[PDB]
């Protein structure tokens, strides 16, 4: 069943490297350009969108009325929220690196995490655009056997739970 | 799983352009005569279909016994039902048009729409014949990424939930 | 690969039960009526048709202009066109009951037509709608584990060479 | 085969609606800009290219040093090359809007056009990007049951000879 991952415009903490979850950013102007440039390729199936606003704006901004679900939000980083990456403790790196193992101190674990967005995904009734986050599109490309990077403002088309149909980075 | 869906036959309301919803209006002749040539175009499988009478009549014309379903019937337009298309507000016309942030009032959105067909295609349990709306053909097929606009009386197959396999209109 | 298999319209020799071949038989006036029914169900796709009257007089009333492919042809049944079915000597019966050693006298051998239909879809390059007979309707579906039986100004996809995608009967 | 096909930025005969075909006209000045849009948009991919002007200029301002192949060319109008669609007999008119049966006196059939274009698609051995008409995009798009109309320096991925994947278009 075709999906397409739409990880939000680029915020703040993206250009200054902090761990970007729960907290509630808005988009740069830049960010918004990236959502724009979006509405000329993303197709028109039902959408669905994490409730966090960055990507309500992207959703918004790229033509869509998502259905809201916090099912589809970044992993909840806790106290780690907007620490720089560059100075995470090495074990908290190696963690995000083999994404395992990694459970921050009032946040979510990435077990849990994971645990959230597959119940979501596996509940879905037909294709559908479903504006998230980069842990979230990291989890469904790694599930599929892929590397789950994927910059801001950009999406990967999936035939779920199969394998990965196209990616688009503009 | 391969599943066939029938857009009901004309009513009036199609040539005068009204939003029918769950307004029950009976087939035009002209109606009952698209539902007659569906009868032997279409397969020998199991058979469903909205409760609505003109449903209910064109999966009758065409040969079949379906078991009800509400599940099936069009979008509930609420205090838009029976309004022309042609004087609808602008927000109502582009959420129609672009199938998006429509919620009507005393109607059905149409993510409450959306859900409700698709959980009725998800219980489907082999391959079927589904006699129901414009809308929810519509529904479907924009969720397979086509066009979604078919005629009165014609009918559309898809492996769901991957692909539209033909699109047949009789004359 | 999406191939639209299309059984020609019905001849004289359909309702008479006799071999039809290469003795090229003109469509009646409901065979021109099937032919003009699938003008509202088949796909805009490239076309290929078989070189015979019936054939192409299909493909021009559902409203394509095909290219000429002999080798679209329903099998030569030589000496036995126009024999009728009901008095087919047994060998000749069986053998095109079970598809496997047939070869009338002036005719093509079952495996020299399915050499010949099969060279020739291979050959394709794009997904295509063919105007042919029910001998290579039938080849196909048989290559595809299904029993290859269809109506005269029928149809199937097939999504070659896997598998069905659907049968259109009217 | 996973393919991107890209259709050259306009010339002027696309808003003097003329047909375009073998005429080696240059770009125009909107038609460089969305040429360069599109650089950074196109995966890194090998790349090929129609050997006509505005395909290898759209290629060249997009980022990519493609292999030429006149394969990829737009479909040759012949006596047709340069014709007013407006004006454009009926036969031919129809022939193009039904995309069959198309014959201009000294140029390509229709026939012709997609036998060479899918010939040289069948030889491609890996993923690539396709610089090319808008003709081609649209023999691809029909083969794969879909509209084949896009803007000009616009974009589509398909995975070859099985179904679309994506439609881009910039501003």
């Amino acid at each position: 069943m075709e999906l397409w991952l739409v990880r939000h415009g680029e915020t703040l903490w993206n250009r200054e490297g902090r761990l970007l979850g729960w907290t509630d950013l808005p988009l740069t102007a830049e960010g918004e350009a990236q959502a724009r440039r979006l509405k000329g390729a993303l197709p028109s199936l039902p959408a669905f969108s994490s409730d966090l606003l960055r990507a309500r704006r992207t959703a918004e901004l790229a033509g869509f009325s998502p259905r809201l679900y916090p099912e589809l939000r970044e992993i909840h980083f806790g106290a780690l929220e907007g620490a720089l990456w560059e100075t995470l403790d090495p074990r908290y790196k190696e963690a995000l690196l083999r994404f395992q193992g990694f459970h921050p101190p009032g946040g979510e674990s990435l077990s849990a995490f994971q645990e959230r967005v597959f119940r979501f995904l596996e509940g879905l009734k037909a294709p559908a655009v479903l504006f998230t986050h980069g842990g979230v599109v990291r989890a469904v490309l790694r599930a599929l056997g892929e590397d789950g990077l994927v910059p801001p403002g950009s999406a990967v088309a999936v035939d779920w739970p199969r394998r990965v149909l196209v990616r688009l980075a503009l």
